[PDB]
């Protein structure tokens, strides 16, 4: 369960000129292997992004009825070529291809979109609507940090994600906790995560401290401007 659209002769430009942008991978029919998994995993993490952007995949069939080879030629790629990485401005039209010396692994097809797009991938834990409204939250004054509390309290419970749901959980504890103590908690809980992360841990719990971490980098300021 992937939510990257498999496209033909038939569907390929009139679903990509419905979306804002699309990224889509050519390759064999039938694919498999690791670059595939990169690709993959990149699509359940843009959708947990944005709702701006198609992620989907072109099989080329030599050998047969011929099918989308009329497409793989439209952009130029073969056999020798695959996989091959097209991000499309909501048309055929106009594109860019990754160039075929950059590696098709999950950070490098994150970049590639942010520096093609006007689009932001968070990483994995973050909220949008929460961030864009925590930016110095630490050096705020009380009663403005008690109302960011209440307002994301709200928000909260009218989110209908169960990622999101989580995730929202973990925000809240630190908002509060920063506001109980101050600057001093950012250390106190980075020291307590990295001691974690630094044991023997599985794949699964790696990944779950680093949401942890990057919710809580939200919270990092460049100066302490705020008294006690």
């Amino acid at each position: 369960c992937t939510g990257c659209v498999d496209l033909d002769e038939l569907s390929f430009e009139k679903t990509v000129e419905r979306f804002p942008y699309s990224v889509v991978k050519f390759d064999i029919a039938f694919p498999y292997g690791e670059k595939h998994e990169a690709f993959t995993a990149f699509s359940k993490s843009a959708h947990k992004a944005t709702k701006d952007l198609l992620i989907a995949t072109v099989g080329v069939k030599d050998y047969g009825e011929l099918e989308n080879k009329a497409l793989g030629d439209r952009y130029k790629v073969d056999d020798k070529n695959f996989p091959s990485i097209f991000l499309f401005k909501g048309n055929a039209d106009e594109y860019v291809q990754l160039p075929s010396h950059v590696d098709v692994t999950l950070d490098n097809l994150k970049a590639f979109v942010s520096a093609n797009t006007p689009l932001y991938i968070g990483r994995d834990g973050c909220i949008k609507e929460f961030n864009e409204v925590l930016k110095n939250y630490a050096n705020i004054p009380d009663a403005e940090q008690l109302k960011l509390i209440e307002k994301l309290q709200a928000k909260q419970e009218q989110l209908t994600d169960p990622e999101q749901q989580q995730n929202a959980r973990a925000y809240l504890i630190y908002m509060r906790k920063i506001h109980e103590v101050g600057y001093d908690f950012l250390e106190e809980e980075t020291k307590r995560l990295l001691r974690l992360k630094a044991g023997k841990v599985t794949e699964a719990k790696k990944e779950e401290l680093l949401r942890k971490l990057n919710i809580l980098e939200v919270f990092r300021v460049h100066k302490v401007t705020k008294t006690a």
